[PDB]
């Protein structure tokens, strides 16, 4: 803790929710972020602004210029590197005093486990239902906590599941996309980790559902299924 | 329209609310940004990937260390650069077919007036009160379209106030021109709070400009502790200095 952290992160460390407890506790933690995309992307980028001690930015694909219009941490100079990479240097501009992991691959079976396993919260940023249902496996097997999203058209979807496991998994539960709803449910599953990793108490057994057309927000209770292939 | 634009836009154009012709409302239309910090950089960067035309950014600060806590549109690099020529610089690299003007200045007097006129849409970013009341005076005289928001600790404020002004301007919401008690938690902000807020001011500002049908005269509050939201109804004061 010198006077360059210090200045950096003081807009945190005068919070009574954070302060330097808080800060000591994001340097010392670690983030799993599976998938670089419209989510992903808000994502790292405030995960790495806030001093999270070491970022695992996984992705097995590279920039498109498609991608530009809502995946904020690239530019179309990277069009065509891989993403793990464009990420993981861009961010490490941004914060090179943190831990900055590019996994250029596609998360599966034990590469995914040994990664959720050594990892304090997971951030699941891909659009995949099947990735999904993988990682949510991974989570609530090495009880780790995992911040899921979606994000279709103007609709947003979030969920926040964590150990204890008491309102079940994503087991239990189961065309474009405007660059601002997609992004507002990435900086909230990095609002979420932060709080998370910070100790901030926080609801958690629910699906947040966003409609960025009408503008409100919804929620859906969440129950842990009676017999589950996973809490079991 | 384009080719190369038709993929870039892609994932925008497949939806039937903005569709084509909308696209084109986007790239036909300039946004003024007063304000580059934890909420303009993300409301910047929103509107520049989803093709607004025009983007005039202004901006008199320089960037900071403790800035890059929240402003992720800036770098360590970038520590001392100025906001607004750092900003126009990295959007330009986002989407280079766009028109990005750089201004480096605290818009007042008539310098605020004549580019709120040119604006199709005004989106305050400044945490400042007095700043955002006389965008307000300005943008209620030149019946420009206003999307304001503010960030303290873990909470957020977005408001989205329009030409008619059914429910009155922010002057019909506090008539003073000083900060609330909100002046004790302002010990910093919360990354990811300001950034939702930032991030929303530019939703409403696509769906305004692509004419979409969206709610306005509203007060959204956001408690990022609690990660609950909630509207407060406003309304016109009667004998409002400026909308009355
Ligand atoms: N199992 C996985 N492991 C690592 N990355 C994944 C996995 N599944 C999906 N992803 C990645 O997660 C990201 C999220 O994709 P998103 O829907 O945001 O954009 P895209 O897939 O990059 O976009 P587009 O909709 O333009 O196809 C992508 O960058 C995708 O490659
Ligand atoms: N009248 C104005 N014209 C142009 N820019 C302004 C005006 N008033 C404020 N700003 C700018 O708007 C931005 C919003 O700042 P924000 O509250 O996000 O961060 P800061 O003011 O840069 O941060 P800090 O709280 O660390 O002081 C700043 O970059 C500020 O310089
Ligand atoms: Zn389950
Ligand atoms: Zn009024």
């Amino acid at each position: 803790m010198n006077d360059r952290d210090f200045m950096r992160y003081s807009r945190q460390i005068l919070l009574d929710d954070i302060a330097l407890d808080g800060q000591q506790k994001l340097l010392d933690s670690q983030v799993l972020i599976i998938g670089l995309g419209g989510l992903g992307t808000p994502a790292a980028l405030y995960l790495a602004g806030a001093g999270v001690g070491t970022l695992v930015l996984a992705d097995d694909d590279d920039v498109h210029l498609s991608n530009l219009q809502r995946q904020i941490l690239f530019t179309t100079e990277d069009i065509d590197r891989p993403k793990s990479q464009v990420s993981q240097q861009r961010l490490t501009q941004l914060n090179p005093d943190i831990q900055l992991t590019a996994l250029q691959q596609r998360l599966t079976g034990e590469a995914l486990k040994d990664a959720v396993a050594r990892a304090d919260v997971v951030l699941d940023c891909t659009d995949n239902m099947a990735t999904r249902q993988e990682i949510n496996a991974a989570c609530v097997a090495l009880n780790t906590p995992l911040i899921t999203a979606s994000a279709v058209g103007f609709g947003g979807q979030l969920m926040v599941l964590t150990p204890p496991w008491e309102q079940g998994c994503y087991r239990c539960l189961w065309a474009g996309v405007v660059g601002p709803v997609v992004g507002v449910m990435g900086t909230l599953q990095a609002l979420e980790a932060i709080k998370l990793l910070s100790g901030i108490e926080t609801p958690a057994g629910e699906l947040r559902l966003f409609d960025g057309k009408s503008s409100q927000w919804r929620s859906l209770a969440l129950r842990r299924a009676s017999g589950c292939p996973v809490c079991g």
